[PDB]
DNA sequence: CATTAGA
DNA sequence: TCTAATG
Protein backbone atom coordinates (compact mmCIF):
# COMPACT_ATOMS: atom_id res chain seq x y z
CA UNK A 1 0.00 0.00 0.00
CA UNK A 2 3.25 2.67 1.03
CA UNK A 3 5.56 -0.32 1.28
CA UNK A 4 5.01 -1.19 -2.19
CA UNK A 5 4.63 1.81 -3.74
CA UNK A 6 7.24 3.10 -6.38
CA UNK A 7 7.68 -0.76 -7.76
CA UNK A 8 4.03 -0.75 -8.30
CA UNK A 9 3.42 2.98 -9.67
CA UNK A 10 6.43 2.68 -11.72
CA UNK A 11 5.03 -0.32 -13.25
CA UNK A 12 1.72 1.20 -13.69
CA UNK A 13 3.32 3.76 -15.77
CA UNK A 14 5.00 0.94 -17.46
CA UNK A 15 2.48 -1.01 -18.11
CA UNK A 16 0.79 2.09 -19.27
CA UNK A 17 3.32 3.09 -21.80
CA UNK A 18 3.27 0.14 -23.44
CA UNK A 19 -0.49 -0.04 -24.11
CA UNK A 20 -1.01 3.09 -25.93
CA UNK A 21 2.34 4.46 -27.39
CA UNK A 22 3.18 1.06 -28.36
CA UNK A 23 1.26 -1.96 -29.35
CA UNK A 24 2.01 -4.08 -26.74
CA UNK A 25 -0.95 -5.71 -24.94
CA UNK A 26 1.67 -8.58 -23.95
CA UNK A 27 4.17 -6.22 -21.77
CA UNK A 28 1.69 -4.61 -20.73
CA UNK A 29 0.22 -7.45 -19.20
CA UNK A 30 3.30 -8.45 -18.08
CA UNK A 31 3.41 -5.03 -16.37
CA UNK A 32 0.33 -5.84 -14.71
CA UNK A 33 0.16 -8.88 -13.55
CA UNK A 34 3.21 -8.09 -11.79
CA UNK A 35 2.62 -4.50 -10.64
CA UNK A 36 -0.56 -6.59 -9.42
CA UNK A 37 1.58 -9.33 -7.66
CA UNK A 38 4.08 -6.66 -5.65
CA UNK A 39 1.68 -4.67 -4.70
CA UNK A 40 0.48 -7.84 -2.26
CA UNK A 41 4.06 -8.93 -1.28
CA UNK A 42 4.24 -8.65 2.24
CA UNK A 43 7.29 -7.24 2.69
CA UNK A 44 9.55 -4.28 1.36
CA UNK A 45 11.11 -5.82 -1.95
CA UNK A 46 14.55 -5.05 -1.04
CA UNK A 47 16.37 -6.51 -4.42
CA UNK A 48 15.01 -7.96 -7.58
CA UNK A 49 15.80 -11.29 -6.97
CA UNK A 50 13.32 -11.24 -4.16
CA UNK A 51 11.01 -9.37 -6.60
CA UNK A 52 11.49 -11.93 -8.72
CA UNK A 53 11.05 -14.99 -6.43
CA UNK A 54 7.17 -13.76 -7.18
CA UNK A 55 5.12 -15.32 -9.90
CA UNK A 56 4.78 -12.92 -12.85
CA UNK A 57 8.18 -11.89 -12.06
CA UNK A 58 10.30 -12.01 -14.64
CA UNK A 59 13.92 -11.72 -15.68
CA UNK A 60 13.11 -8.14 -17.15
CA UNK A 61 10.70 -6.45 -14.62
CA UNK A 62 13.68 -7.84 -11.60
CA UNK A 63 16.04 -5.75 -14.04
CA UNK A 64 13.80 -2.61 -13.83
CA UNK A 65 13.48 -2.94 -10.17
CA UNK A 66 16.70 -2.61 -9.19
CA UNK A 67 17.94 -0.23 -11.03
CA UNK A 68 14.61 1.76 -9.69
CA UNK A 69 15.38 0.81 -6.10
CA UNK A 70 19.30 1.35 -6.53
CA UNK A 71 18.54 5.06 -7.85
CA UNK A 72 15.46 6.59 -7.19
CA UNK A 73 14.80 6.60 -11.19
CA UNK A 74 14.34 4.52 -13.78
CA UNK A 75 15.76 5.22 -17.72
CA UNK A 76 13.54 4.14 -19.65
CA UNK A 77 10.69 5.29 -17.49
CA UNK A 78 12.77 9.32 -17.78
CA UNK A 79 12.98 8.43 -22.18
CA UNK A 80 9.24 7.92 -21.97
CA UNK A 81 8.41 10.68 -19.78
CA UNK A 82 10.46 12.94 -22.29
CA UNK A 83 9.72 11.68 -25.58
CA UNK A 84 7.63 14.54 -27.16
CA UNK A 85 5.88 11.77 -29.57
CA UNK A 86 4.91 9.60 -26.47
CA UNK A 87 3.65 12.68 -24.14
CA UNK A 88 1.38 13.48 -27.66
CA UNK A 89 -0.75 10.57 -27.25
CA UNK A 90 -0.98 10.39 -23.53
CA UNK A 91 -2.16 14.43 -24.21
CA UNK A 92 -4.68 13.78 -27.24
CA UNK A 93 -6.43 10.64 -25.90
CA UNK A 94 -7.48 13.18 -23.13
CA UNK A 95 -10.39 13.92 -25.70
CA UNK A 96 -13.48 12.32 -24.73
CA UNK A 97 -13.55 10.15 -28.28
CA UNK A 98 -9.91 9.35 -28.96
CA UNK A 99 -8.50 6.57 -27.70
CA UNK A 100 -5.20 4.78 -28.46
CA UNK A 101 -5.72 3.86 -31.51
CA UNK A 102 -6.43 7.55 -32.98
CA UNK A 103 -4.23 9.24 -30.45
CA UNK A 104 -1.36 7.28 -32.55
CA UNK A 105 -3.24 8.61 -35.89
CA UNK A 106 -3.05 11.79 -35.30
CA UNK A 107 0.24 11.78 -34.17
CA UNK A 108 1.28 9.79 -37.58
CA UNK A 109 0.11 12.40 -39.53
CA UNK A 110 1.20 15.54 -37.31
CA UNK A 111 -1.71 16.49 -35.17
CA UNK A 112 -0.23 16.49 -31.57
CA UNK A 113 -2.05 19.46 -29.89
CA UNK A 114 -5.21 21.02 -29.35
CA UNK A 115 -4.79 23.43 -32.22
CA UNK A 116 -4.24 20.88 -34.77
CA UNK A 117 -7.06 19.17 -33.70
CA UNK A 118 -8.73 22.64 -34.24
CA UNK A 119 -7.26 22.81 -38.08
CA UNK A 120 -7.74 19.74 -38.41
CA UNK A 121 -11.55 19.19 -36.90
CA UNK A 122 -12.39 17.58 -40.48
CA UNK A 123 -9.91 14.59 -39.39
CA UNK A 124 -12.36 14.25 -36.56
CA UNK A 125 -16.14 12.69 -35.73
CA UNK A 126 -19.01 13.88 -34.47
CA UNK A 127 -17.83 12.26 -30.90
CA UNK A 128 -14.33 13.93 -30.78
CA UNK A 129 -15.77 17.05 -32.52
CA UNK A 130 -17.94 17.38 -29.17
CA UNK A 131 -14.70 16.40 -27.41
CA UNK A 132 -12.68 19.26 -28.59
CA UNK A 133 -15.45 21.49 -28.20
CA UNK A 134 -15.49 21.22 -24.73
CA UNK A 135 -12.58 20.37 -24.11
CA UNK A 136 -12.25 22.52 -21.03
CA UNK A 137 -15.29 21.87 -19.58
CA UNK A 138 -14.60 18.20 -19.92
CA UNK A 139 -11.88 17.75 -17.60
CA UNK A 140 -13.86 19.84 -14.77
CA UNK A 141 -15.75 18.45 -11.53
CA UNK A 142 -19.02 18.95 -10.92
CA UNK A 143 -19.66 20.71 -7.63
CA UNK A 144 -22.38 18.74 -5.84
CA UNK A 145 -24.16 22.36 -5.62
CA UNK A 146 -24.88 22.08 -9.33
CA UNK A 147 -25.18 18.40 -9.21
CA UNK A 148 -28.70 19.57 -6.67
CA UNK A 149 -29.78 21.78 -9.77
CA UNK A 150 -29.39 19.53 -12.80
CA UNK A 151 -30.64 16.32 -10.57
CA UNK A 152 -33.12 18.68 -9.64
CA UNK A 153 -34.40 19.54 -13.12
CA UNK A 154 -33.88 16.36 -14.66
CA UNK A 155 -36.67 15.22 -12.48
CA UNK A 156 -39.09 17.23 -13.28
CA UNK A 157 -39.11 16.94 -16.35
CA UNK A 158 -38.64 12.50 -16.56
CA UNK A 159 -42.04 12.72 -14.30
CA UNK A 160 -43.33 15.79 -16.38
CA UNK A 161 -43.50 13.68 -19.27
CA UNK A 162 -45.09 10.36 -18.10
CA UNK A 163 -45.19 9.90 -14.17
CA UNK A 164 -44.46 6.21 -14.23
CA UNK A 165 -41.12 7.30 -14.95
CA UNK A 166 -38.48 6.22 -11.95
CA UNK A 167 -35.29 7.33 -11.86
CA UNK A 168 -32.00 8.03 -9.96
CA UNK A 169 -28.84 9.83 -9.74
CA UNK A 170 -26.48 7.26 -8.72
CA UNK A 171 -22.69 7.79 -8.65
CA UNK A 172 -20.91 9.92 -6.03
CA UNK A 173 -23.46 12.17 -6.07
CA UNK A 174 -25.73 9.25 -4.62
CA UNK A 175 -22.88 8.50 -2.50
CA UNK A 176 -22.88 12.17 -0.78
CA UNK A 177 -19.49 12.52 -2.70
CA UNK A 178 -18.87 16.82 -2.60
CA UNK A 179 -18.73 17.00 -6.13
CA UNK A 180 -18.92 14.56 -9.17
CA UNK A 181 -16.89 13.79 -12.51
CA UNK A 182 -20.52 13.28 -14.88
CA UNK A 183 -24.07 13.03 -14.27
CA UNK A 184 -25.29 9.72 -14.14
CA UNK A 185 -28.78 8.96 -14.47
CA UNK A 186 -30.70 5.19 -14.27
CA UNK A 187 -34.12 4.93 -15.25
CA UNK A 188 -36.79 2.24 -15.75
CA UNK A 189 -40.60 1.96 -16.32
CA UNK A 190 -43.15 -0.75 -15.30
CA UNK A 191 -44.09 -0.75 -18.94
CA UNK A 192 -40.23 -2.00 -19.66
CA UNK A 193 -38.85 -5.29 -18.03
CA UNK A 194 -36.84 -8.64 -19.01
CA UNK A 195 -39.01 -9.84 -21.36
CA UNK A 196 -41.53 -6.73 -22.33
CA UNK A 197 -40.33 -6.31 -25.80
CA UNK A 198 -38.85 -2.92 -25.30
CA UNK A 199 -40.25 0.73 -26.04
CA UNK A 200 -37.22 2.59 -27.20
CA UNK A 201 -39.56 5.37 -27.36
CA UNK A 202 -39.33 5.21 -23.42
CA UNK A 203 -35.63 6.37 -23.78
CA UNK A 204 -36.11 8.92 -26.66
CA UNK A 205 -39.45 10.75 -25.18
CA UNK A 206 -37.33 12.08 -22.43
CA UNK A 207 -33.89 12.29 -23.93
CA UNK A 208 -36.63 14.93 -25.94
CA UNK A 209 -37.85 16.60 -23.39
CA UNK A 210 -34.73 17.21 -21.29
CA UNK A 211 -33.34 18.21 -24.61
CA UNK A 212 -36.57 20.65 -25.41
CA UNK A 213 -36.26 22.69 -22.47
CA UNK A 214 -32.45 22.76 -23.68
CA UNK A 215 -30.94 20.54 -20.87
CA UNK A 216 -29.06 18.36 -22.95
CA UNK A 217 -27.48 20.34 -25.86
CA UNK A 218 -25.27 17.63 -27.69
CA UNK A 219 -25.81 14.31 -27.63
CA UNK A 220 -22.23 12.02 -28.37
CA UNK A 221 -24.84 9.08 -28.83
CA UNK A 222 -28.20 8.00 -28.29
CA UNK A 223 -29.31 4.44 -28.55
CA UNK A 224 -32.02 2.69 -27.30
CA UNK A 225 -31.35 1.97 -24.20
CA UNK A 226 -28.23 4.36 -23.80
CA UNK A 227 -28.30 7.36 -24.02
CA UNK A 228 -24.64 9.70 -24.04
CA UNK A 229 -24.51 13.26 -23.90
CA UNK A 230 -23.94 16.83 -22.92
CA UNK A 231 -25.88 19.39 -20.83
CA UNK A 232 -25.84 22.53 -19.27
CA UNK A 233 -27.78 24.59 -16.65
CA UNK A 234 -28.91 27.29 -17.53
CA UNK A 235 -26.97 30.69 -17.47
CA UNK A 236 -29.22 32.89 -15.13
CA UNK A 237 -28.85 36.39 -15.37
CA UNK A 238 -26.30 37.06 -17.36
CA UNK A 239 -22.33 37.21 -16.19
CA UNK A 240 -21.97 33.50 -15.43
CA UNK A 241 -22.99 30.55 -17.29
CA UNK A 242 -22.86 27.13 -16.79
CA UNK A 243 -19.91 24.89 -18.00
CA UNK A 244 -20.96 21.91 -20.14
CA UNK A 245 -21.19 18.70 -18.92
CA UNK A 246 -21.49 15.21 -19.16
CA UNK A 247 -24.63 13.31 -18.82
CA UNK A 248 -25.40 9.63 -19.23
CA UNK A 249 -29.11 8.30 -19.03
CA UNK A 250 -29.80 4.95 -19.33
CA UNK A 251 -32.67 2.92 -20.11
CA UNK A 252 -33.48 -0.22 -17.54
CA UNK A 253 -35.77 -2.94 -17.50
CA UNK A 254 -38.01 -2.36 -14.33
CA UNK A 255 -37.58 -5.37 -12.88
CA UNK A 256 -33.71 -5.02 -12.84
CA UNK A 257 -33.38 -1.40 -11.18
CA UNK A 258 -32.47 -1.88 -7.60
CA UNK A 259 -29.41 -4.35 -8.89
CA UNK A 260 -28.22 -2.08 -11.40
CA UNK A 261 -28.59 0.88 -8.89
CA UNK A 262 -27.31 -0.82 -6.20
CA UNK A 263 -24.28 -1.64 -8.50
CA UNK A 264 -23.68 1.78 -10.38
CA UNK A 265 -24.26 3.35 -6.49
CA UNK A 266 -20.97 1.74 -5.81
CA UNK A 267 -18.35 2.53 -4.21
CA UNK A 268 -15.92 -0.05 -6.48
CA UNK A 269 -15.27 -1.64 -2.85
CA UNK A 270 -18.60 -1.65 -1.54
CA UNK A 271 -20.06 -3.76 -4.01
CA UNK A 272 -17.00 -5.80 -4.32
CA UNK A 273 -17.35 -6.36 -0.49
CA UNK A 274 -21.10 -6.38 -0.37
CA UNK A 275 -20.89 -8.70 -3.56
CA UNK A 276 -18.20 -11.10 -1.21
CA UNK A 277 -20.63 -11.74 1.04
CA UNK A 278 -23.69 -12.83 -0.81
CA UNK A 279 -21.46 -15.72 -1.70
CA UNK A 280 -20.72 -17.08 1.45
CA UNK A 281 -24.76 -15.83 2.22
CA UNK A 282 -25.38 -18.37 -0.26
CA UNK A 283 -26.18 -15.97 -3.16
CA UNK A 284 -24.91 -13.99 -5.85
CA UNK A 285 -25.06 -10.37 -7.47
CA UNK A 286 -24.22 -8.89 -10.64
CA UNK A 287 -24.95 -5.67 -12.15
CA UNK A 288 -28.74 -6.83 -12.94
CA UNK A 289 -29.96 -9.57 -10.05
CA UNK A 290 -29.10 -11.77 -7.15
CA UNK A 291 -29.50 -15.16 -7.80
CA UNK A 292 -29.63 -18.15 -5.12
CA UNK A 293 -26.43 -20.36 -5.22
CA UNK A 294 -26.58 -24.36 -5.37
CA UNK A 295 -24.08 -26.47 -3.91
CA UNK A 296 -23.18 -28.30 -7.29
CA UNK A 297 -20.84 -25.62 -7.48
CA UNK A 298 -22.98 -22.85 -8.89
CA UNK A 299 -26.66 -22.73 -9.41
CA UNK A 300 -29.50 -20.12 -11.33
CA UNK A 301 -32.72 -18.89 -10.48
CA UNK A 302 -33.42 -14.46 -10.07
CA UNK A 303 -34.31 -13.36 -6.58
CA UNK A 304 -37.65 -10.96 -6.98
CA UNK A 305 -36.26 -6.92 -6.11
CA UNK A 306 -38.14 -4.12 -4.82
CA UNK A 307 -35.62 -1.86 -2.99
CA UNK A 308 -31.90 -1.72 -2.35
CA UNK A 309 -33.21 -3.19 0.65
CA UNK A 310 -34.81 -6.92 -0.42
CA UNK A 311 -31.36 -7.08 -1.65
CA UNK A 312 -29.77 -6.21 1.36
CA UNK A 313 -31.82 -8.28 3.40
CA UNK A 314 -31.40 -11.54 0.83
CA UNK A 315 -27.12 -11.37 2.03
CA UNK A 316 -29.03 -10.41 5.95
CA UNK A 317 -26.76 -7.62 5.70
CA UNK A 318 -27.32 -4.07 7.51
CA UNK A 319 -28.83 -1.21 4.84
CA UNK A 320 -26.20 0.78 3.83
CA UNK A 321 -27.02 4.41 3.62
CA UNK A 322 -25.43 5.18 0.33
CA UNK A 323 -23.28 7.72 2.09
CA UNK A 324 -21.85 5.44 4.01
CA UNK A 325 -21.63 3.02 0.47
CA UNK A 326 -17.67 4.35 1.07
CA UNK A 327 -16.52 0.80 1.27
C1' DC B 1 -18.49 -6.23 -20.55
C1' DA B 2 -21.77 -4.40 -22.67
C1' DT B 3 -23.57 -0.85 -25.88
C1' DT B 4 -22.81 2.62 -29.76
C1' DA B 5 -20.33 4.75 -34.05
C1' DG B 6 -18.20 4.11 -37.90
C1' DA B 7 -16.44 2.40 -41.90
C1' DT C 1 -18.96 -7.37 -39.95
C1' DC C 2 -15.16 -5.86 -36.92
C1' DT C 3 -12.76 -2.50 -34.45
C1' DA C 4 -12.75 1.69 -31.32
C1' DA C 5 -14.16 4.29 -27.52
C1' DT C 6 -17.17 5.02 -23.15
C1' DG C 7 -18.63 3.42 -19.13
C1 LIG D 1 -19.24 1.13 -12.01
C2 LIG D 1 -18.57 2.21 -11.13
C3 LIG D 1 -19.79 2.97 -10.61
O1 LIG D 1 -20.37 2.28 -9.52
C4 LIG D 1 -20.77 2.87 -11.76
C5 LIG D 1 -20.56 3.89 -12.82
O2 LIG D 1 -20.30 5.12 -12.32
P1 LIG D 1 -19.23 5.95 -13.11
O3 LIG D 1 -19.65 6.09 -14.52
O4 LIG D 1 -17.81 5.57 -12.85
O5 LIG D 1 -19.47 7.20 -12.31
P2 LIG D 1 -18.25 8.16 -12.25
O6 LIG D 1 -17.23 7.89 -11.28
O7 LIG D 1 -17.85 8.08 -13.64
O8 LIG D 1 -19.02 9.47 -12.08
P3 LIG D 1 -19.29 10.32 -10.85
O9 LIG D 1 -18.57 11.59 -11.03
O10 LIG D 1 -20.87 10.52 -11.03
O11 LIG D 1 -19.01 9.52 -9.65
O12 LIG D 1 -20.55 1.55 -12.28
CR1 LIG E 1 -20.22 8.92 -14.04
NA1 LIG F 1 9.23 -15.84 -10.59
NA1 LIG G 1 -10.21 9.93 -24.45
Amino acid sequence: ETLNGGITDMLTELANFEKNVSQAIHKYNAYRKAASVIAKYPHKIKSGAEAKKLPGVGTKIAEKIDEFLATGKLRKLEKIRQDDTSSSINFLTRVSGIGPSAARKFVDEGIKTLEDLRKNEDKLNHHQRIGLKYFGDFEKRIPREEMLQMQDIVLNEVKKVDSEYIATVCGSFRRGAESSGDMDVLLTHPSFTSESTKQPKLLHQVVEQLQKVHFITDTLSKGETKFMGVCQLPSKNDEKEYPHRRIDIRLIPKDQYYCGVLYFTGSDIFNKNMRAHALEKGFTINEYTIRPLGVTGVAGEPLPVDSEKDIFDYIQWKYREPKDRSE
